[PDB]
């Protein structure tokens, strides 16, 4: 529990991690821009720190999609947590 | 919601701790909540307690002339159950 996951904001987690699980269940590889758009985080919050914190925390990894276009892939830990956060969303 | 503005670590420590006391029928003082949860006294007393109250996740009550406690609301209770499962992923 030094997990940097603990340092993340609940809203950012409950937004981004379920969004990426739902794209994955559909077979779709979304761009950083589509991830922001579907999740509802601000692009300024995303590109000015959040993305790199999710990477640091072992929750996602960034990959090249095509020229000039990157995606995030869930790690097994990020996917395990994403599923737990889906139920949190129901409650809320 | 104010719930979304909370830090995941503080949530994952406090609300599960309270739920586990409640299942055992135990009514902890504020100091016992701090110690069992692993948050510091300063973190708890300098904003976190009151953030959890403002998010509707807990209610503060005077338990006796001696001590206070926090009770889970039903929202707080449902979210605690989900955060336990989250804790099985981390550990
Ligand atoms: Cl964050
Ligand atoms: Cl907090
Ligand atoms: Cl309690």
């Amino acid at each position: 529990m030094d997990d940097e996951t603990l340092r993340l904001q609940f809203g950012h987690l409950i937004r981004i991690l379920p969004t990426l699980l739902e794209f994955e269940k559909k077979g779709y590889e979304p761009s950083l821009a589509e991830i922001v758009k579907a999740s509802g985080v601000s692009e300024k919050t995303f590109f000015m720190g959040l993305k790199d914190r999710l990477i640091r925390a072992g929750l996602v990894k960034e990959e090249t999609l095509s020229y000039r276009v990157k995606t995030l892939k869930l790690t097994e830990k990020g996917r395990r947590l994403a599923e737990c956060l889906e139920k949190c969303r129901d409650v809320l």
